[PDB]
């Protein structure tokens, strides 16, 4: 891999929107992970979407939690790899900081 990139969008309304207009540009320094957060219903509707280049600090709160607003829960992860957050976690399982299997 070359450099540290990742899928980046600021409340985007759903993974598509996040993802297609995403810059194709390399992470600010100091970065070394992605990191993505999807506020949802929890019926399974997306509401919200965040992915950002971060440090390792902003990668230790992942999992879904309920939100205060009732029927939505957040959702958070992070990855490692060049552009590893093209999915959006969706339940507790995915919502984790881990690696791909683009490299068994
Ligand atoms: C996962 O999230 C979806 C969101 O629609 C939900 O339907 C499902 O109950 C959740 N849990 C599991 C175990 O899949």
């Amino acid at each position: 891999e070359t450099g540290f990139k990742c899928f980046t969008c600021e409340k985007a309304a759903d993974n598509y929107e996040c993802n297609r207009w995403a810059p194709d540009i390399y992470c600010p320094r100091e970065t070394r992970y992605c990191y993505t957060q999807h506020t949802m219903e929890v019926t399974g509707n997306s509401i919200s979407v965040t992915k950002r280049c971060v440090p390792l600090e902003e990668c230790l709160s992942t999992g879904c939690r309920d939100s205060e607003h009732e029927g939505h829960k957040v959702c958070t992860s992070c990855c490692e790899g060049n552009i590893c957050n093209l999915p959006l976690p969706r339940n507790e399982t995915d919502a984790t900081f881990a690696g791909t299997l683009e490299v068994l």
